[PDB]
């Protein structure tokens, strides 16, 4: 069509399907395998990509250019891997991924949203896709084009240390907030055929359905570890919202390291390929969680030739690797050649992959757009998390007897206010884990707005403003205070390092909140991932709100706090009584809940 050195998969005027056709038929072994790469920035150099033929990087959590780098150091960094990867003698474009799980959450500046647990509670599936919108312009301004997102598990018992990255223990709620996905991707056609990946194009970004399939429902909330369920109750509360990111066009899909009934799914062929393929007719690709593969046996990595058979014969198209590029690509070509691995799977994988490359624009657009380093932390932005972040509050107690003045609203003139504990003041733990780092960290580690921030900016000037990060019993007596907003929880955690069997705040906590309590009324603020023993804060409380982890915007929590807004938040998860109940349900024969699925006092504005 049309030049003397023309090649059918460079025209960006033929269809999808022709042109993946067309680069497929002249591609050699080591370049489909190199598609089917994925490894760390960490590893790669300009040489690995070129050599390797490699078909995508990432950045793992914390896998930064650098500390404190600008959206354009990222750009540049992502652009120079790129410059590589077009060098090739196909010049086929790397595809760049990230855990952007709420915001461009690695990057410092990046809006940071609620998370999931929170976006549960609101409701809210607009808002829900708002904030995929804004992610995907986010991330773009890093010149990536690839998250990770979203997290679609169904979280079933919440000492599970990934319990605050599902929208609740109901797959309706989760279901309901897969509009994450057009948001993150831009909405399919009128015309769409579910199971066909889509990206709107340049400013869009490739979503990710995570983790396929029952990574909410292991034992005891154990991380990676076994879903015992038969297949009605895997596929009545575990699979249905993969059915709505299939009929959204999700680009993408990422495997679980949890097994089901004792099948690892990274080699369960059954769900993968039988299932997944070829049931909900998904046509993007799947992929490795990080070493997933190498997980399959046990001790991990002990059989990495297995681990490789295994995986790509259960269906996997892309490997996670993300270090050990050599070796899987030395044993996955071991394994074609020898006919362990049919061409057939091989060509099917690089299909899939080169399908989401193309339909997304990567082949038009394989480089950042510096206009877009920007959007990075706009004000829009923040004044949308700062929206999700209000909605996401489930105000639990409003009083301590029927008969007393609701303490919220909080007037914002008073002559003396005390703002104490030990999430008051620490950006870090109001937004947990996957922020900066993987597991999170503490202070200022981002930019934000504290919950003590957001105080001394709501209220009026004649109020002052005390902090105290745990002050005793007479200090608050002494200090001639209005009232009290005391604000304490969990320490960010990630994955394992989450998994808590029982689920009481770190001291002082409970301490601070009984000392400020007693001597003057107070609003207690719990920041966590999940519900944790609360009794105790309850009884010493006047009012008690549970925040969640809310994010960069602190404002979202005193616009409620301070009546801008009324409460609407309800709870998306049960709130149990005790751990020994755990794990428990809204629909088991011992329901015995302290706050029922949907739990949420209200207020009205001021
Ligand atoms: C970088 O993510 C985590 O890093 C630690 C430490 O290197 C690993 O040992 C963990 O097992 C992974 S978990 C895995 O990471 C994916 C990529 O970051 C993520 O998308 C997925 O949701 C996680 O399960
Ligand atoms: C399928 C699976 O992951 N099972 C694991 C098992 O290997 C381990 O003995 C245990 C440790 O707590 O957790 C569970
Ligand atoms: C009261 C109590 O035992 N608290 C513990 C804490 O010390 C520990 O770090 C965590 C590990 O999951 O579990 C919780
Ligand atoms: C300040 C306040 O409590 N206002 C009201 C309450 O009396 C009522 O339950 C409802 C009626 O609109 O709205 C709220």
């Amino acid at each position: 069509h049309h030049a003397a050195d023309y090649v059918l998969y460079k025209d960006a005027t033929k269809p999808v399907e022709d042109r993946v056709a067309d680069l497929l038929g002249r591609m050699t072994l080591a370049e489909k395998i190199g598609q089917m790469t994925q490894i760390e920035r960490l590893v790669a150099t300009p040489d690995v990509l070129r050599d390797n033929f490699i078909g995508s990087l990432l950045s793992g959590g914390g896998s930064v250019p650098r500390k404190g780098a600008t959206a354009k150091e990222w750009q540049d960094m992502v652009d120079g891997f790129q410059k590589a990867c077009m060098s090739t003698r196909l010049g086929i474009p790397m595809i760049y991924g990230i855990d952007a799980v709420h915001g461009q959450n690695n990057v410092y500046g990046a809006t940071i949203f609620p998370h999931n647990v929170g976006l549960g509670a609101t409701r809210d599936p607009y808002l829900v896709k708002r904030i995929g919108e804004a992610t995907a312009l986010e991330v773009r301004a890093t010149g990536i084009q690839y998250a990770f997102a979203p997290c679609i598990a169904v979280c079933r018992d919440p000492r599970w240390g990934r319990c605050y990255e599902s929208y609740s223990e109901d797959r309706r709620i989760v279901q309901s907030m897969t509009e994450l996905i057009p948001g993150l991707q831009g909405d399919v056609p009128k015309d769409f055929t579910s199971g066909m990946p889509f990206v709107a194009g340049k400013n869009k970004v490739a979503a990710c359905a995570k983790h396929f399939v029952g990574d909410g429902g292991t034992v005891d909330g154990i991380n990676e570890n076994n879903t015992i369920i038969n297949r009605e109750g895997l596929m009545n509360i575990h699979m249905p919202a993969y059915k709505n990111a299939m009929d959204k066009g999700v680009s993408t899909v990422m495997i679980s390291y949890s097994s089901w009934n004792g099948v690892k799914m990274h080699a369960n062929q059954d769900l993968v390929t039988g299932y997944l393929k070829d049931t909900l007719k998904f046509k993007g690709f799947v992929i490795s969680d990080w070493e997933g593969i190498d997980r399959i046996t046990t001790p991990a990595g002990s059989d990495y030739s297995y681990s490789v058979k295994a995986s790509i014969l259960a269906g996997l198209d892309m490997i996670m690797v993300p270090n050990k590029y050599q070796q899987f690509i030395s044993i996955l070509t071991g394994h074609v050649n020898g006919g362990v691995i049919p061409m057939s799977r091989i060509d099917d994988a690089v299909t899939r992959i080169l399908r989401v490359k193309f339909t997304m624009g990567l082949f038009e657009n394989p480089y950042a757009d510096p206009a877009m380093a920007e959007q990075l932390g706009k004000q829009e932005h923040r004044d949308l998390a700062r929206e999700a972040a209000r909605k996401s509050l489930v105000l639990l107690k409003n009083g301590k007897t029927s008969t007393d003045a609701p303490l919220l609203p909080l007037p914002k003139k008073a002559p003396k206010i005390l703002v104490a504990g030990s999430h008051a003041d620490n950006l870090g733990y109001q937004c947990g884990g996957w922020t900066i780092e993987y597991q999170g960290d503490t202070g200022r580690t981002t930019v934000g707005t504290t919950i003590l921030e957001a105080v001394k900016a709501a209220v009026d000037p004649s109020t002052v403003v005390v902090f105290a990060e745990n002050p005793d019993a007479e200090f608050v007596k002494s200090g001639g205070f209005s009232y009290a907003i005391v604000a304490v929880g969990e320490h960010p955690y990630t994955e394992t390092k989450g998994d808590n069997l029982n689920l009481t705040i770190p001291e002082p906590g409970l301490s601070t909140v009984q000392a400020v309590c007693g001597g003057v009324r107070c609003a207690t603020v719990l920041i966590s991932g999940r519900p944790v023993v609360v009794q105790p804060l309850l009884a010493a409380s006047d009012a008690l709100v549970a925040a969640w982890l809310p994010g960069s915007e602190g404002q979202g929590v005193t616009d409620a706090l301070f009546g801008d807004f009324g409460f609407t938040g309800r709870l998306p998860r049960t709130w149990f009584k005790s751990v020994d109940q755990l794990p428990m349900n809204v629909g088991d024969a011992h329901y015995d809940p302290l706050f029922r699925l949907g739990y949420g006092l209200t207020t009205n504005a001021t």
